[PDB]
């Protein structure tokens, strides 16, 4: 099974023209939590944006051109992508915008956090029908000393 895991600002802003103003260690533990041990794809921009390579997961980086970093796999189509994963019961897809694009059609779950931020969005997280989707874990959190924003974590199942 394949997973979209992503962080999506007011109109579904996931991405902008530099880092995201806000500070979530509590969405990125979100984060950990429901990738680690599995397999993850990105592209090349949100590998950037990372730095290095997530620990304990194996990293798939989906991109045309050739690959600037052993300590991760680089493949050139969906397809690659998802055959370096190997036989695992679910891939994480991790970004960005047009990775999720790809790979929303063949996706069965969405681990979204929703986050109560208005900014000008550079990228979007795909307009899903929130119709064709069942939420089957919802937990609200306000801001607090450690999270500068109010945010929503949502696990949604393709009805
Ligand atoms: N829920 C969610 N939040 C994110 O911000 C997010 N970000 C991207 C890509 N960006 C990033 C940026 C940093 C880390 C990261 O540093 N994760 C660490 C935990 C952070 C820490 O320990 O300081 C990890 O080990 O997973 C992950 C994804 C894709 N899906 C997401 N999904
Ligand atoms: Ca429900
Ligand atoms: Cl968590
Ligand atoms: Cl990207
Ligand atoms: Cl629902």
């Amino acid at each position: 099974m394949i997973s979209l895991i992503a962080a999506l600002a007011v109109d579904r802003v996931i991405g902008m023209e530099n880092a995201m103003p806000w500070n979530l260690p509590a969405d990125l533990a979100w984060f950990k939590r429901n990738t680690l041990d599995k397999p993850v794809i990105m592209g090349r921009h949100t590998w950037e944006s990372i730095g290095r390579p997530l620990p304990g997961r194996k990293n798939i980086i989906l991109s045309s051109q050739p690959g600037t970093d052993d300590r991760v796999t680089w493949v050139k189509s969906v397809d690659e992508a998802i055959a370096a994963c190997g036989d695992v019961p679910e891939i994480m897809v991790i970004g960005g915008g047009r990775v999720y694009e790809q790979f929303l059609p063949k996706a069965q779950k969405l681990y979204l956090t929703h986050i109560d931020a208005e900014v000008e969005g550079d990228t979007h997280f795909p307009d899903y029908e929130p119709d064709d989707w069942e939420s089957v874990f919802s937990e609200f959190h306000d801001a607090d000393a450690q999270n500068s924003h109010s945010y929503c974590f949502e696990i949604l199942e393709r009805r």
